[PDB]
């Protein structure tokens, strides 16, 4: 985390990766929330 891949760039993006890493990226940002 703490990437600008946050910004957005592309969906299929996002979605290449698997949802154990996507999950990460986006809890992380949850869990300091």
């Amino acid at each position: 985390i703490a990437l600008p891949a946050f910004s957005q760039v592309d969906p299929e993006v996002f979605a290449a990766l698997p949802a154990e890493l996507q999950r990460e990226l986006k809890a992380a940002y949850d869990q300091r929330q």
